[PDB]
């Protein structure tokens, strides 16, 4: 369509106010003192979050220009969340920061290219910075300071998370689904389980709710159906023989096997019933032997060098015992030797180093986790809908940023970090003056953060940060006290890792835009 | 869309402009002095009612902002339902209570999270307080006051109400639909029966109807229909032989076997008859075992190890008798020891405290009370249709109060309870300042319902409230008679747990709109 | 539709309007000292470039008749890129300024056509100009210093692509795609190689990620799917008694074949696996000879005077080894004499010397490369999205110039050479006076890239011009360092063909433009 360009500092100006609603509307919600955000939706009710990606994204400006320039801004809000899935708010708000006083230097007459290299190089180097401050993140302690932390100060919640992770392990999964309460609470699961439910209702051992309890059975895996493929009572006598009650695993089983079966159990010829595999083919299938392998089993390529009865008794796996319902299937151990276990773990690696990692590592790990280690769910209490919602959120970020802060440390929080690694490069230089003046623009945004915070508690931004820039350290305000002083003793924790990335991800962004001489977009 | 972002007070103003409207829209109905709203309807005829939920629903602003803000609030007076089906209204008024104070805070100048705190704090402690007041009701006598005070003061339903339950029981099953007549009607299934009549109308016993009454017969169950696959005389025949008359339920039966039927029950050969088995297949087969155990029959494992004829006439089930039409059938009592009969309820434990709730603990109580108990409905009486409409409504939020008052007891109403809880919590403070307001607001904001109800009765809501003050325990206003005196011994209770959700879901959103500073919503 | 014609001067008029408009836009992004501009996008987010041609496109205007204008201009600026992927911006440059006096002599009252001959033959005579200044760029130095200039001055771009095509060689392939990092990384493929992982995944060899490693094995070449066909054991067992692994290639292979061959590699019978061919049929089949030739193999003319089974043993091809995983195949080295390689090789020169060129070259030159060559690929780092975009941009411009560079030779940048060879037609003249000016014109207006990049340095573009035009040879004014000298000294080169192009292809537009004297269009 015929088009609108605009050039020089209208289409900037136009740029800077899109940028500033964006922002200005994310802001809001910064640190302990931070407020909340009503996203409107026809959908049901409106939503409440502090959550400043949740924000960025419902912004839209009727100016097309003043939009673009908050259509852009909004990225780093966004990267931000899928870099560490946190920091959002705090990242745009160093955006705003750096194109404000960016722009300021286009208008002084400065080439905004230059200016763009010397905010690059500032970066570049505030980040080893960091990474020197960085400090492992190992303890339980530390790990319930960031969960807290991310969850606007939610004890409850960094203590909840901590104690999952401490359970669970490293690699074990963890999650957060809405409770039924209004009580948050965690569940572990142990061992090996998954979601399947028993075809053969009938089949219920000893207490209700379809619960099986076959005592050292002997576990079956295969790759097909049995209507009437019936045929195996050999390896089905075989136990019959043993005495043994028997679990199963394939693709299916129809009636014609589970009648029989029924009534087998039932007169006491063979205490067994069976439970469908996964799901999807190559879903299913990619998790069996380790079934198998786990319990010692032979799965029966049903597609390779194998068929139905053509198997041994010996095949089958073993374990102390199941437990399953009408939705959920577990084992209590299968006695397979560890030099299999972490020998099908050990296979993992590639698997885990992937460069698929979103939804890849994700249920990846998770048999991971149930191939050793363990798998964790929290139910997030909440009287209301609304409620559980924001709740809920703020969990998982949590869940994120503990995660950020295991694999890559932490630093001092309230933008003390930053602004501390700012004075570090007070003498930071670069090819020419327009680019020192673009470290120096940069430095000075990285107070951003911190004066925001401060700003969202009625106080002066400019006088703490001051008394703040006096101290050494990790000499820091508080706000949620009030007062100065060690920022980690305290438990004021920023996952290193998003700190670092909101910097990037701000800087990216914010450097090109304040390198733009002309826009064009539609007509109004 | 283009959005239209708003910052602090305006935002909030339209905030409140928008609860307002909903809010004052509700209260209107609140108390034995409340008044009426009609709800328009394109579809049929508007509708007249006082039930709070019902009128929240409606209401949309054109304003996007005041609009949200009723989005919101609106589900209080929801969630409010979905827990206890009553007590709407007032929870309502709670919040808008709430609320105002709240902003009124922020305008203050007070940090909005503290007041959240605050006012969340303030709750946890009413709440126990109830707890505390909270005394069991357990006589029909006090049961009749809660149905009566929640049908705004009828006698009659309270009245009705209590019968049905003294009844039926405590697992007895009790419903509502629209009477006959103009009188309000209670009936009382008695025994097992269920919505199914004959499929051999020739097969009438005694009585005209259809009316069937086979004396001492041999009941029988199966999984399947019977068009040609008549084979099964054996069965058949070995009671003609023991002489005694049958019934029947199955997926269904085809005249085939029903042709030769009619005149084998007519020719004396055989006095029989059948009808069909419940509904859907999991419905149906899910309650068979349960009607054989009881009459002591051997269902038709039709798909496991069982077949047609394959069944002696010693696994069918007895019964006293039975009573058809052709739309109905019941059992008389078949003999079935309690072993069973109590065995089969027990198992019923896990099916009750079920993470379904909805939908499911309904139809299973229902079985649950037709496996022992009695099941009972109540037709409302009413001369038009938009009068059936608003008495057969009350009649259930009566019908569920009392549900509440039994499993969480009762406290004294009026709104006396929350405003006596109040002064209990006169110090009560929190972790600074803010949020000693933010608790102050919320006990200030528990007059609200009290004072509404004599508002809505053309009086002095704080002059009352004064002197509901000054006494002591439940010393309280009667609304209706115009005079103080003791809630209970006036019977004018309000079932614990109502009470309770209404406190908590006002709070729990409440809480979190005050400590809105944005709002973000599409454009007019 | 109702036209709306205008004539002379007004239309022209329109018509510069447009022009300039779309030029304004481009020129802004000229140089090292080049600013971005922001297109906007209903699509994702807006994009943010400084390539000419991505501008050009997105504009469109309102104005029917300025809208033609630049509907017109666009396309130099398009042929421009389509020709040698680079001085798309400067072009348009040249025309903004060729039109722009032209019409100024129209107006003058000069026969356009004249003006337009008086063009066209000052260009033809540029054009030999530059072929004279034209220098050989052959040493990685000089290659790296044009990817350098032409990707806005960045070193390690020049330096990467010097690499890659010291590498891969001279018909070697070079592709880029989004790197995973923020660091640029360079990956080059060695020998023979495509995009097909294993069918059999069982069969894999030593290294996980299926990695398969058929020491010293046999081709197999064929042209259809094996799902029962698997008759062919003579070819197979052969090996199975040379006792060497095998490596296959065709339509495709079922299972059937599959799981023997599982276990049959699996019992230490007969190491095997294999892979499907590349694609399409043509396609396929046309990749294949050159494998079967190049490892010594015998196709299997499944379709022509071969069948199954119907191969010895020496049909096959043999190679140092394989490696494969789940998506790709690679031979280390088919023993295939050179005789075989390049003559292979020397019947590609018909195929490459194609009126077909585009796409046709493309996936030619690709086995080519791989038939002898090397086969090369460029990661681009990028913190963001709408940075990568940008970088990996600028990254295939230079890829191309290079590749210009090469095969065209260099001239001086900083748009020197023009305003060189400029000063050497000053005495060209034409049949006529109108003719002269047309001349003139041109030359005028080959002083445009020089002066629109000083501009774009916010300094005197006439000033600096001067003192250009003032030296000699290569002497040029650096906008970078913001000092003259040798620009070839300073490895700012400009590969002789996009000069050239731009020059070209601006003319060829520009001077038709001119001539208008009547332009036709829709109404508003």
């Amino acid at each position: 369509a015929a088009k609108d360009v605009k050039f020089g500092n209208d289409a900037r100006v136009k740029m800077l106010r899109g940028v500033n609603v964006l922002a200005d509307a994310v802001k809001v919600t910064l640190g302990p003192k931070g407020r909340n955000v009503v996203l409107d939706k026809s959908f049901g009710a409106p939503t409440i979050t502090k959550d400043g990606v949740s924000v960025a994204r419902e912004i839209e400006l009727e100016d097309k220009f003043e939009n673009m320039g908050a259509q852009m801004v909004k990225e780093v809000a966004s990267k931000a969340n899928d870099a560490a899935g946190d920091g959002t708010t705090t990242a745009t708000v160093l955006a705003q920061a750096i194109i404000t006083e960016g722009l300021k230097a286009v208008a002084a007459g400065m080439n905004p290219m230059d200016l763009k290299r010397g905010i690059d190089k500032a970066v570049t180097a505030a980040v080893e910075e960091l990474k020197a401050l960085s400090v492992p993140c190992s303890d339980s302690k530390a790990i319930a300071q960031v969960g807290t932390i991310s969850a606007n100060s939610d004890e409850t919640v960094g203590k909840l998370i901590a104690e999952a992770m401490d359970k669970v392990g490293k690699e074990g999964v963890i999650t957060v689904e809405d409770g039924t309460g209004l009580q948050d609470e965690l569940d572990v699961v142990e061992g090996m389980q998954f979601d399947r439910g028993y075809l053969s209702p009938y089949f219920i051992n000893k207490p209700e709710t379809g619960a099986v309890e076959l005592e050292s059975p002997f576990i079956l895996l295969a790759d097909k159906k049995i209507s009437n493929i019936r045929e195996m009572l050999p390896v089905l006598e075989a136990v019959a023989k043993a005495g043994k009650p028997l679990l199963i695993i394939a693709e299916d089983v129809e009636g014609e096997a589970l009648a029989t079966l029924v009534v087998n159990t039932m007169r006491g010829i063979v205490k067994v019933a069976a439970v469908k595999a996964p799901g999807f083919g190559d879903r299913r299938k990619a998790m069996l032997q380790d079934i198998a392998t786990l319990t010692g089993g032979t799965v029966i390529s049903e597609e390779i060098g194998m068929e139905l009865e053509k198997a041994t008794l010996e095949d089958l796996g073993q374990a102390k015992r199941v437990v399953i319902n009408k939705d959920t299937t577990t084992i209590i151990d299968g006695v397979g030797e560890e030099a299999a276990i972490q020998g099908r773990v050990a296979q993992i690696r590639q698997q885990i180093e992937e460069a698929t990692s979103d939804y890849d590592r994700e249920k990846l790990q998770e048999r991971v986790a149930k191939l050793a280690g363990g798998v964790a769910v929290i139910k997030v209490g909440a009287a209301t809908e609304v409620e559980m919602k924001e709740k809920k959120a703020r969990v998982e970020d949590a869940l994120h940023a503990t995660r950020a802060a295991v694999e890559e440390g932490v630093v001092a929080g309230g933008g003390v970090a930053l602004i501390r690694v700012a004075s570090k490069l007070a003498d930071l230089r670069g090819q020419n003056e327009d680019q020192n003046v673009g470290i120096k623009v940069a430095l000075r945004a990285m107070e951003a953060p911190l004066r925001q915070i401060v700003l969202n508690c009625g106080e002066e931004p400019s006088v703490v940060a001051n008394t703040v820039k006096g101290g050494d350290g990790n000499y820091g305000y508080n706000a949620a006290t009030e007062e100065y002083g060690n920022m980690i003793d305290m438990g004021i924790l920023d996952p290193t890792k998003v700190t670092r990335s909101a910097l990037q991800y701000a800087a990216s962004v914010a450097g090109l835009m304040i390198t733009t001489e002309c826009m064009v977009t539609d007509l109004p």
